[PDB]
């Protein structure tokens, strides 16, 4: 035994515990079939009346929100609106012009959640709502700076909301806030009305000329945009015309929403399914909380670094079980509790004496982005060599050789894991309508928004094979497209002002 | 409002203009009967020798054409005769051969206007002439290649040469073009002898031994052609007996002939009338051209559309003003002007953004064929929604489900102003002359030749019933009987040859 | 038995004949494979050396022609380019502004062409490409008439010439005609230069300033037409980029072409192949003759309606037996050869006694376009009730209710032999050059231009299937799209004309 | 020429325009020798008293800060202190607790400065300095909650505040801002004493309890942090003992100081320098305003590039024309202003048709950050290929394969130039003091805080291929170390407050 011999040895002990976590990550389709059954099931339970002792800041399972749009666009529609989007590491105004041929220009503003906001459970409702009121005064000077020099004469503004959070909406103008997720804490406006809010703060600094016309969620305002968007118009002699049944968003967090027959939404008042009913309103989007799928978790393929997150990192435990398998933010995190666990078995940061001595930003939660992810899982050769060194670098990691390919195990592994579960409320929703038997021909087009779809290298292809493993097996594969939603939210909330 | 409700209400502002529309094509009673009025006064005036400063070329109102046949067939004529048809979208050689029955056996050639003729104004009379000589041999060489063989030795041919424009004729023998009309644009070729370019190509060609015998209108062969077939001479015990009175034409363009007397053709030399009263020559066939009826625009139910076609896109701009109203190739026309004004308001091609986006040969004039609104209105249901769709695509403009609708609406608005118009000179005819009281018992027939009247699926039927709303009343269109003259330009020469 | 059962007893008897033609007509998969699988050997003979007594003017077997595009264009390519199409029931003459962006402006003039040159043996090269040169002539004056002001100065203009012939191409810049197909019988150009025959009639017409570049085909200028258009520069990290393979014509004739290893093709001089391959030269655009696919008749499913077009009714008789079954000329004709057959059997046109009574035009070959059999097959229930009558009406014959609805069945049968015969090609194609595993992922497109896959409303749809069908199977039409080449031929000159 | 040698010809074309931009970047040693014999010229102007008609808010030319600091720390300091830290990016607060040993353990609270205080002139003192008071709460709650608790009785927190902006100062507690650079446009603070509107901002916060007690900056808190920190007390028989010199900032600016001698500084007042070096302070720190050096440009390598971002995009045209083509700033915008002129070149973003087409976030500006050029250069082969489409992907850039070999020379030409630029201020100061040669023995350190140098994959290296280069040659650069001041600014600013 040399030393290169001992060394090898090492190696072996490492990539055991590397493997071993790998085939843990890894979704099996009979997981896949199991968790697409149970998602069915909680699906319908998410649309029951609550059971004595059930409310909605605390519910479990699967809940489901009657957004109240009761449509979709055919690309007709015109106009200019504003839209604002809070939710996700940033927030985003925009001007959006409909010209009626399903394009639209955008114009934008964007800023960061300033971290006041985020890390401390004594940030007030005025705080963020300051905050957005303040951001859209900026969007205002730049983009219709005479609007806001003539207001309060000059009027009306008509600008949508989405909110990213789930919403106890009652009509679409307004709604209450559920709960706070995904990073917020701040506790006093759960349970308020999230226009009021944002409203009287834009009175306050000095826009009383904008009024807030409906109240959206992102994933209703990505189907409608989706809807909105290409064609969907083609001959009848093409020989097939598409049309969009789900909306999707894989951000920091994940969600999506379909189109449902109003008739099964049995915790919706039977009067409001009448009066509906009976203008043609026989449908409605709803918005299908897939966050919390299985969070009392009967079958997600649980490890103990989701059981840390879960308990331990997260602002919310105990809800969003599965965004913390699939969405952004976690994808980062998982990482982040493994190389600190191969740490301390002494497998990986072999050179440390112990925890205590590791680089403050790799012991710290949620400092390892998503997007360091991104390019060490497209890293091929080259990359991994030199790259990936780099990309730990800048959360000041040093690493060795060996190192960066098991840690570029883990990674895939991580993504795969997500990329399988995705698809699970993909191919839960689409066999639970039987979108695709509904008619005999027309493709099923699924509109995804988000960040972590859009440019992760991997999700487009991950989700196709995935939802061919699911029970929709090729031939439902065959008849659905994986869209990008691109600027999804800002013409969806657009268009949900358009409609009020 | 849902996207649905929104979408609704765009559908009632198409609605209203389509509307709209359709209210000012049709054509009521009340300006049928100012129309029939006024047909005939112009019918009068259009006999009237002429004022200083006017001319053939130049006339303005009804002008009249008195084509020296005077008198009709009986079907005992006999004989083979060749026969030239110039002017539609086509042109036609026919060898008839008489058998002095009522029938006859006819052969025939037909080839398109090549373009080459019609869409440049530096074409000359030897490339128009110079195509109906060469078209001419072709004809000798399937049907009688032995007389082209023996020629010049063989001979004569006897041909007949109905040419449909308006023609200056001073025997059955000759004439010369007044104007050039319905597409051509030759203008070398006006104020010559017809006869004369046609015979001096076809010795030119190698076929001395054809003589032209005779020159004719295409409204006065289908009459003589009408009155050649059936019987007429069924016993007087069957109860009554018809008698021919008007020809229509119905094709490219439209016009007819009646047969009237001498004595009130004023403008024709008396010392001509008196040696053909003397012969008991008492009627003659006179080419009314309806086509120009009211060409200064007192009553014709004129609508903006139809100023586009009569000064923008038409060969002859202030000239043969009803034809635009009633002809195949403006039916064609006026539907493609409407959809592109709707393009403009923002109604059925909403799609597009703006008119230079259009399909080219939307855009482009005359693209849109008569043929293809044969389709459009005859569709029932499934016909509307499925083949319309078809019809169009053919004109690469792809239609919604709604939109379909709406251009049918336009169609059967359009071909029923048409029709409606097209009765007045049938009404201003019989009245004129008192065909309907000129005998106690017999009825009337007018022989129609022309594709618009033989296949539009609806001028059958609307010009019966127009006639029943014009003056004639219900009374008059009981003796009334529309019949078709289907072989009808071509026996119609080949009659006018024989009479020579 | 009352008048109506013994009615019922004839509609029996017309009924099983028309099962029995529909039967004859439908290919089953067990033929769409030995096709497939004749088809590529024939392909691999196509491109071996002759025999002794082989010639290219009469071979028989599917030859093929190594055009010497040697590429294809990015959408990069920019310039303005004329580019002349011959070989239809028209003729175009086109002016492309490439952009370099995937697009390009097109203006266009086009004309039919005239019968003077088809329906005569005794034509000339002269009067075809007269023809040509005049038509030039007409579009330099609309488009760039100071170009034909200023010409023999102003130059060069350079033209792409697609020529949908078979081309014994030696240069892009030229070759000769093989033979006449398709409609011309110009004995006298066939072994002449197509070019040196154009290029010296725009000379005697007064264009000295126009050059003939570059001498297609119109599978040529389809497939670089196509691959010029859309993107097909898509991110990697969309998850799939397609790929160009094989272009197609289903016009008036039916064809395609592909891009082959140069290596492969044993009968191109190997000097040639290895002057080539050292510049990477790897590949050329192949036209196979897909119209000659099995001439002997060993596998096509031939009837006794194609023994009769093939031997009696077409210009050129033992040759072209694939697209005797396949494109629009033919579909037309087998109808019409169907419905005689029906009236000398006295099961559909049964007021006749006998065939010399029936309308000229359906005894007549050639009269039924394929453009009825568009409309007849589209029709539903209301279609079939009133615009069957209208459709046939146009070919002179009037029908009852119960024969066009037997009509129909024959022309689905008709147009359903022809799409599913019309995949064997493109199966043979995809699957000798093993298309679809070439590569680990990325589409398959093929770019069909001509009308009857644009337009026939029921070939998009049909392939798709028949390709399923074929050894494809299904994981082979998942690869598989199909788009349609819309300005097809006139690009695809042009850029053949930039390349030279 | 085949598609793929036209695309070659296009190739080249780019190259050469890529490669004329690199040569026209690079520097060479004979500019480096014009630059650093330049550089030492204006440092000693820079220590010269004023010409009437110059300030310092406007002087143009490298002006020197005399920091009052006087002298240098040998580790043996201890205490626990806050920090400050403002300017970059960010704002960070330390509380660093000094050892004695050459080490101190810090605890650390960093965020981002809003936009809400950099996009817009009319933001306040009172925005900036109410910021940075609402931080230092923060920072209070976390690491210190129980002096915050019981402030205002207990007391003091000795504060350092390093704020990185040109400062008269004029005692090592206070001074003013001179102007504001590199992203602040806030005016109402340029000439008002920067310590004063912090520590109002503390005690308007509640924190009365902090003193505020050194106003320093980056460059001498990291050389005062670089000197605290290793040994430079190894054994006289070790052979060679080092000595700390220069200090240097590349982040988001650049910047430098070094120790020199007290009776060369001729505009400090004579009886300042008397009383100092009566107390045998005969060495002062001095801020070299590098960033300024040659605002003139008499010397410096400009390109059009650098005179668009120095003109149109920074936010203080005409002055720090040095840190322009050297800090993490420009880096970033040169490449994106490369971009956008070989777009409109037509040779890399071949794509689009024009300059609005382009994604929003390349012709914004600033918005390629100096982190995507580290990922693109230091990318191989593999990363090239792959990574370098994800890392533009992430500014809404999709590019090709050959474009992206071209940007990536692009990148690496910018980094070069700034490498090698930013080697002249090292080499100019130690020349200017004969670092190298005022001792026989010894090493010179040179001790770098800042992410660019830390992070970028090759300034540690270029900088030492360029130090040799320089006049330094070889031997200077063998006597040369570059070492990372990683905790730099954050330990200065703590050791400046104990000084006090
Ligand atoms: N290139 C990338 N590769 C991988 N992950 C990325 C990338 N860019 C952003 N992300 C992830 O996406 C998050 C931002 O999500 P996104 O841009 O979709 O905003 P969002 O719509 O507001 O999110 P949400 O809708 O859930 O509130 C980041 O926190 C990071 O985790
Ligand atoms: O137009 C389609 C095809 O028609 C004929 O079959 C020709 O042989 C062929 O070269 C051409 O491409
Ligand atoms: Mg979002
Ligand atoms: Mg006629
Ligand atoms: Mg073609
Ligand atoms: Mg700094």
């Amino acid at each position: 035994m040399s030393f290169d011999d001992l060394h090898k040895a090492t190696e072996r002990a490492v990539i055991q515990a590397v493997d071993q976590i790998c085939d843990d990550f890894e979704v099996t389709p009979e997981k896949l079939d199991e968790l697409t059954a149970y998602f069915i099931e909680q699906m319908e339970k998410g649309l029951a009346p609550p059971k004595e002792g059930h409310t909605l800041a605390s519910d479990k399972g699967l809940p489901m929100i009657p957004a109240f749009v009761t449509g979709s666009p055919n690309g007709t529609e015109r106009g200019v609106l504003l839209a604002a989007d809070l939710g996700g590491t940033n927030f985003r105004i925009c001007s959006v012009n409909l010209h009626g041929d399903h394009t639209f220009s955008m114009e934008q503003m964007k800023s960061k959640i300033p971290d006041d906001l985020l890390d401390d459970e004594n940030v007030t409702s005025d705080d963020l709502f300051g905050f957005l009121a303040r951001r859209t005064l900026a969007f205002m000077k730049k983009y219709h700076p005479d609007e806001l020099a003539k207001g309060k004469d000059a009027k009306p503004m008509k600008l949508g909301f989405t909110f990213s959070y789930p919403v106890d909406q009652t009509s679409l103008n307004s709604g209450t806030l559920i709960r706070w997720t995904k990073g917020f804490r701040i506790a006093d406006t759960v349970g308020k009305d999230v226009v009021q809010l944002y409203q009287e703060q834009l009175s306050a600094q000095g826009m009383p000329m904008i009024k807030v016309v409906a109240l959206t969620n992102d994933t209703v305002g990505t189907y409608l945009s989706h809807c909105y968007t290409s064609d969907n118009t083609d001959s009848m002699t093409s020989g097939e015309i598409s049309e969009p049944v789900i909306g999707c968003i894989f951000g920091t967090g994940t969600n999506g929403c379909y189109m449902e027959e109003i008739n099964k939404i049995t915790k919706l008042p039977q009067e409001l399914r009448d009066k509906l009913i009976k203008e043609g309103k026989t449908h409605m989007i709803i918005n299908v909380e897939w966050g919390s799928f299985d969070n009392e978790l009967k079958h997600l393929p649980t490890t103990k670094y989701d059981v840390v997150i879960d308990q331990k990192l997260s602002t919310n435990p105990g809800f969003h079980l599965f965004e913390k398998r699939v969405s952004g933010m976690f994808l980062g995190e998982v990482l982040r509790n493994i190389l600190v666990d191969l740490h301390s078995q002494g497998l990986l940061l072999q050179q440390y004496r112990s925890k205590e001595q590791l680089p403050r930003h790799l012991t710290t939660p949620f400092q390892l982005s998503s997007e360091v992810l991104s390019h060490i899982e497209i890293d091929d050769s080259t990359g991994l060599r030199e790259t990936e060194l780099s990309l730990l670098q800048s959360l000041r990691l040093p690493t060795t050789p060996t190192e960066r390919v098991q840690i570029q195990k883990l990674v895939r592994a991580i993504s795969r894991r997500s990329a399988y579960l995705a698809a699970v409320p993909l191919a839960a929703i689409l066999i639970k309508t039987n979108a695709l038997n509904k008619r005999y021909h027309g493709e099923v087009e699924i509109g995804c928004d988000g960040s972590v779809v859009e440019y992760y290298p991997g999700f487009r292809s991950m989700l196709r094979h995935a939802l061919a493993l699911s029970p929709l097996g090729a031939e439902g594969e065959r008849k659905v497209h994986l869209k990008i939603a691109k600027d999804g939210s800002g013409v969806g909330a657009a268009l949900c002002a358009l409609v009020a």
